[PDB]
């Protein structure tokens, strides 16, 4: 049972804006997923500073970056507090319909698209790199769930009955064909070094 | 009926180096506080998209920044999700333990105090220029509590019986002799303008 949301109106135009949009530093998706992945691990570290059971789906607070040639697929995997299905659906738990104003007034007025994190709608970023992005949640209140969207105005949430994850997100890029220097392992480090080097987790880069 | 707590030791270390580094680059304390009232005005403002009864306490989100040269302080107002009594304890909602542990290091690998917050940790900048930090708060699950501390290893927290709020947070620095250029007009728009010009909600200056 596969259920199609409409992306609020607001939302889809941020998408068609990035899409859209003539802009070169493609790059800096990764450093707003691994930023959002710290945030989701901060909330279920704070979490866990009251009620340690909070951590028995899983101990281990990290960021893993998957690349895979063969799929052509970059996945972003982190251990942090995942996403109830209606905060999947509710725009992933952001409030990007305030963010995306915001966002759209900073770029008339000077901004450019590597700013989008400071509106709180840096998911959408992976939608510079990506011509789909599927989203494996599970939140310790919830069941796991897969969010998918090719933009194109809806997105589709059904339950995951792929391998469990425990606790946390994972977030899986499906590549445009021309955007595949971001499976080499040297292009993923210098990112990772250039813009996130005081992310608070580990952040392994595994090897094909 | 005031209770007194000691602060976490690692919480203690960090107040002791914010306020005996020599560091001249003060200004940066606004940013991160009002960049701490910004993401408290956007929880409550995704709270509220699911249960509008959230904004029952105020409906209007916003934050005011009030000087005030005959009690030598600066307060920043919120109307952003205020703190629970528990919150308040375990360090205003911060992981700041964590946090510490990782600014402390890119302190030693490079970074200066500016990017305290990178870490979560930026409330505690208020140090650069107060000798005593109030912070008044209400959140909707909880009574209005006020938490002061003049650094020294303790804090307080009483129950608040001042003028109500409503919701949200107040932070009240009481300056230091020598830091009163912050309770100046000119020099407030200077750094709003410099470090806040993307913030989502309305900043009103008030006048004196
Ligand atoms: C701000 O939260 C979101 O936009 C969902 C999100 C959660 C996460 O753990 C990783 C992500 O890349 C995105
Ligand atoms: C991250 O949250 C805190 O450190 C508490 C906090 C909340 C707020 O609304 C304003 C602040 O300046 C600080």
């Amino acid at each position: 049972e596969v259920e199609t949301f409409a992306f609020q109106a607001e939302i889809a135009q941020l998408m068609s804006l990035i899409i859209n949009t003539f802009y070169s530093n493609k790059e800096i998706f990764l450093r707003e997923l691994i930023s959002n992945s710290s945030d989701a691990l901060d909330k279920i570290r704070y979490e866990s500073l009251t009620d340690p059971s909070k951590l028995d789906s899983g101990k281990e607070l990290h960021i893993n970056l998957i690349p895979n040639k063969q799929d052509r697929t970059l996945t972003i995997v982190d251990t942090g507090i995942g996403m109830t299905k209606a905060d999947l659906i509710n725009n992933l738990g952001t409030i990007a319909k305030s963010g995306t104003k915001a966002f759209m007034e900073a770029l008339q007025a000077g901004a450019d698209i590597s700013m989008i994190g400071q509106f709180g709608v840096g998911f959408y970023s992976a939608y510079l790199v990506a011509e789909k992005v599927t989203v494996i949640t599970k939140h310790n209140d919830d069941e796991q769930y897969a969010w998918e969207s090719s933009a194109g105005g809806s997105f589709t949430v059904r339950t995951d009955t792929g391998e469990p994850m425990g606790r946390g997100t994972k977030v899986i890029l499906h590549l445009k064909e021309d955007q595949t220097e971001y499976l080499e392992e040297r292009r993923i480090k210098e990112i990772v070094k250039k813009h996130s080097q005081f992310i608070g987790y580990p952040i392994t880069l595994f090897v094909e």
